[PDB]
């Protein structure tokens, strides 16, 4: 079934998450595709609508990918050590790895927020459960597994995006929000 989006509950959850200033999660990443299949331990952290830090490390614990972002500026480090700093991150990302990801929408979806999507669903607990988003050509389909209910508000703990041609998995061990 799942509860309806038009409700004080679903609206409060959004307020609860939007009312946060700092986020911090870590888990297992997994980028499937025809061209490649990367795996990594990821560390996500956001301190504002712009001031987040993403980090992917190899199995031996080496920097597979590092992305720092402040308002206006955006740095990116590869598995080698080449900083390709510039402006746009959602582009600067895919371009520099062949992973055409909707980073901007994603930093909203990873928090249980739907962003612009208007085609989504909730679960029995008025929590984001699914999304069907059409981004400039690409048609993603975000699915949410169990939630981390040990935080207030509760944050996502298992996500699975799919663009037909690509596929991203994420499983969060825990969260720290403020």
């Amino acid at each position: 079934p799942g509860k309806s989006p038009d409700s004080p509950q679903w609206r409060q959850h959004q307020q609860d998450v939007r009312n946060l200033n700092q986020y911090q999660t870590r888990g297992a990443f997994a980028y499937i595709s025809d061209q490649q299949k990367v795996y990594a331990r990821f560390f996500w952290q956001q301190t504002g609508q712009d001031r987040y830090r993403l980090l992917l490390t190899n199995p031996d614990g080496s920097t597979e990918l590092e992305l720092n972002a402040q308002p206006g500026n955006v740095q990116l480090v590869d598995n080698k050590g080449q900083r390709y700093t510039a402006d746009d991150a959602e582009e600067m990302i895919g371009k520099l790895t062949g992973m055409p990801i909707p980073l901007n929408s994603l930093r909203q979806w990873i928090l249980g927020l739907p962003g612009d999507a208007t085609d989504y669903k909730l679960d029995d607990q008025y929590r984001l459960s699914e999304i069907t988003y059409s981004q400039n050509g690409k048609n993603w389909k975000v699915v949410y597994g169990g939630y981390d209910t040990k935080t207030q508000p509760a944050m996502p703990a298992n996500m699975e995006l799919t663009d037909g041609g690509q596929r991203i998995k994420l499983k969060m061990d825990n969260w720290i929000v403020k």
